[PDB]
């Protein structure tokens, strides 16, 4: 028979032949497993490409456009170490989990410069170049949105884009060294090992590269969002604090180790609940001194990763600081605060006749106060009392200590981002190309406010993609009278409203709890379920598909049905985590440090959730004002391994990211377009009298023919002319404004009229 695609539980789809049809279902015979059959629904079976070994660079070029052929085409490419594949002018990128030779080389960079989409193989570099060309030609700033769940490859692709644009369109080694070599610094302070990603970003960023009128790089600017705070003090056993702690412990000279009073990570509360092992290989393990290694490292050996290496990354980070222009004083200032936070965490309290510092904590107190430029008694007092003085219980002292740790580290991070921005400043610019790299969709056995905020942000980003690519695109077709078949899809605005709505949204209900005389997580949680009974996007934990979640009580958690999947959150500590305010007692202490660096870090209730919403909406305003390009990163498996394509997991991402819906729309859609009037007028200037007499519509048809299009490749709308997928190269030639180019084509067409 003719082979079709039919469901498979782990592969997503499998190859088979239809061997019966009935009023209720079909009967499929899996290829090669003849005699065996299974039933499938008619609506679940798809036509397959005749050649199962070939692949296409643009999925729109498939004979059959559907989720099954999309999946297979990406799979074949992935098997040949081609991680990049288009859907029209959108890029899908599947994490290879290893370094594929040469594909990011300076030679490869040069080969993408000025090349139209489709004239070179799919690549993150082509997306970057197209953003650059639109900026230069349309005179419009550009955003490149890199989406995907945790570990899918957003950060690595963001970095490829930045390297490409700076190496291609920035003059000198300097501006490259500055924008690119700034990255090891941000990652040291803002990235950490989670169970999904050894190099997980725990903050979001929008990095703008700014250009002058001549489209040459003049500088950069990084905006950062919502560093994860809880991580600073505690991690789960398979996770780590921010990389900087481990890089410093493994890599610092003896002189620096002594001065900062560092030791192996098992020695610090703020590291020792987490994995205390270093990333290292056989060689680099030899370069780490024995006195830096925890008992767990000594027993279990190092963590393995093809990229991360704590000792090697320390050295690389130090080299980075030098290259961008941090002096040694600035470096040591950074390290001193990092150490101060570590010693801060080692301070213990015991019930007094209030509470006191345990006798064993005297040293930690001395080291902390020293490193942060504080008087020991002031510090002791601020941790054990509050304001008329009031003595604190041990639990309260623990919280005060940790709150100070979190605020100090967070201000340190703010300084790092600012200092990076000061490495590539600019007074003015004409346009920018910005790249968005957020912390991606994630969930674990236990999900808290951190995951809730991250997933909320991912929800908002996916809504932007929907708004731009699925909603506005179709409204454009409609407005222009193209008669493109409407593609319906599940929108996630209702999910956003559940979280965001004034007064009754989850964030506002949380704020309300914070402002109550006796704030309670259980009270907040009940109010949410109460106000949103029968909301499609909200469930009580016992309804979870996973046994681990069902034991959670109704007022102890909730399930949000995110666009990317249901996530069950434990709501314990939501109220605490929602308050960004720091006690003035603690603030003044740090503000009045004897140390200038410490003071400069710092220049009842503040809603973390609503501060975040506000910052994200400002970001979204900026995105809306730009031309937007999209790279959809895909995580191939849950094991961080190479050449292990989990078809069902990948299909699920293709569906929820909207790529299946976009592929559908591209069956009759038109990804390129331009104003007819403007297009005609551009050529009109050069037209001999006979050609200028020619009907403008007829001229355009002749132009398109001359530049290689068939009538099915384009379509005139009311005011714009539209072009099909796969025709970007011809579109670009048609739109080319170079006076020499214009003249030649005008000559050619006017010749037909003799
Ligand atoms: N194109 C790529 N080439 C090589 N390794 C990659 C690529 N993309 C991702 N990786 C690997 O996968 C890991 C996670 O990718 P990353 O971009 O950090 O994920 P996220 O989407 O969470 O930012 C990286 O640390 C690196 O090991
Ligand atoms: O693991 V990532 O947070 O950087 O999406
Ligand atoms: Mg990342």
């Amino acid at each position: 028979a003719k082979p079709v695609w039919a469901p498979h539980p782990t592969d997503g789809f499998q190859v088979g032949n239809i061997v019966d049809i009935g009023p209720d279902s079909l009967t499929i015979e899996p290829l090669n497993q003849k005699g065996k059959t299974f039933l499938a629904l008619i609506n679940q079976v798809f036509p397959a490409e005749e050649d199962s070994k070939k692949d296409v660079e643009d999925n729109c070029s498939l004979m059959y456009l559907n989720e099954a052929t999309l999946l297979h085409n990406i799979k074949v490419r992935y098997s040949k170490d081609r991680i990049y594949t288009y859907v029209a002018n959108i890029l899908i990128a599947v994490n290879p989990y290893f370094d594929i030779p040469k594909i990011y080389s300076s030679e490869t960079i040069k080969s993408y410069q000025g090349k139209s989409l489709g004239t070179m193989p799919p690549h993150v570099f082509a997306i970057a170049d197209k953003a650059f060309r639109d900026m230069k030609v349309l005179k419009l700033s550009q955003s490149i949105i890199v989406s995907g769940e945790s570990g899918a490859g957003k950060t690595e692709n963001t970095k490829f884009v930045l390297r490409y644009l700076t190496e291609s369109y920035g003059t000198g080694q300097d501006i490259y060294d500055r924008i690119v070599e700034a990255n090891p610094l941000l990652e040291a302070f803002g990235n950490a090992k989670t169970v999904r990603n050894n190099n997980s970003s725990r903050f979001g960023k929008f990095v703008e590269i700014h250009f002058n009128e001549k489209s040459s790089v003049v500088g950069g600017f990084v905006s950062h969002y919502l560093l994860e705070k809880s991580r600073i003090c505690v991690q789960g056993k398979e996770e780590r604090n921010y990389h900087i702690f481990y890089r410093l412990c493994a890599g610092a000279s003896e002189d620096i180790r002594e001065r900062l009073h560092l030791s192996s990570p098992d020695n610090f509360r703020y590291l020792n609940r987490g994995c205390t092992r270093y990333f290292a290989n056989k060689e680099t393990d030899k370069q780490i001194l024995q006195n830096r290694k925890s008992p767990e490292y000594l027993k279990a050996g190092s963590l393995k990763d093809p990229l991360l290496d704590d000792h090697g990354d320390f050295i690389r980070m130090c080299t980075a600081m030098k290259k961008i222009g941090l002096d040694d004083e600035e470096k040591l200032d950074l390290f001193r605060v990092v150490a101060g936070v570590l010693h801060l965490g080692n301070i213990d309290f015991e019930e007094a006749g209030g509470c006191n510092l345990k006798n064993k904590s005297t040293q930690a107190l001395e080291y902390c106060a020293e490193l942060l430029g504080l008087d020991q008694d002031d510090l002791r007092v601020s941790l054990t009392t509050r304001v008329i003085k009031v003595p604190l219980k041990v639990e309260q002292a623990n919280n005060a200590r940790d709150a100070l740790a979190k605020t100090v580290y967070s201000h340190l991070f703010d300084h790092v981002v600012n200092r990076v921005n000061q490495c590539f400043p600019f007074e003015t610019s004409s346009y920018f190309i910005g790249v968005l790299d957020i912390a991606g969709f994630e969930y674990f056995e236990h999900n808290s406010f951190e995951q809730f905020c991250i997933n909320y942000c991912n929800e908002k980003l996916q809504q932007f993609f929907n708004e731009r690519i699925l909603k506005e695109e179709q409204e454009l077709y409609q407005k222009e009278g193209l008669g493109v078949n409407e593609v319906h899809y599940v929108d996630n605005q209702d999910c956003i409203d559940l979280i965001e709505a004034r007064l009754v949204g989850i964030l506002d209900i949380l704020d309300e709890e914070n402002r109550l005389p006796q704030p309670s997580d259980q009270h907040f949680t009940s109010a949410v379920h109460q106000k949103h009974k029968d909301h499609f996007r909200l469930s009580i934990p016992r309804k979870s598909k996973l046994a681990i979640h069902r034991n959670i009580r109704d007022d102890e958690g909730f399930i949000i049905r995110h666009f990317a999947g249901a996530v069950c959150y434990e709501t314990t500590q939501f109220v605490e985590k929602n308050n960004d305010a720091l006690h003035m007692s603690l603030e003044s202490l740090i503000c009045e440090s004897r140390d200038k660096f410490i003071r400069e870090l710092f220049e009842s209730f503040i809603s973390v959730g609503n501060k975040f919403k506000t910052q994200l909406n400002l970001l979204l305003d900026k995105l809306r004002s730009t031309g937007a390009s999209f790279i959809r990163c895909i995580k191939p498996n849950l094991k961080m391994t190479s050449h292990h394509f989990e078809g069902a997991q990948i299909l699920s991402q293709l569906q929820c990211s909207g790529m299946v819906s976009v592929l559908d729309l591209m069956q009759g859609g038109f990804p390129s377009r331009a104003s007819f009037h403007e297009l005609y007028n551009m050529y009109k200037k050069y037209m001999p009298d006979k050609l200028a007499r020619l009907d403008p519509r007829l001229f355009c048809k002749a132009l398109f023919k001359a530049l290689g299009l068939n009538e099915i490749d384009y379509k005139f709308g009311l005011t714009k002319v539209f072009f099909r997928p796969g025709k970007f190269a011809e579109f670009d030639q048609i739109m080319k404004s170079d006076p020499d180019h214009l003249a030649e084509l005008v000559k050619r067409v006017n010749h037909w009229l003799i």
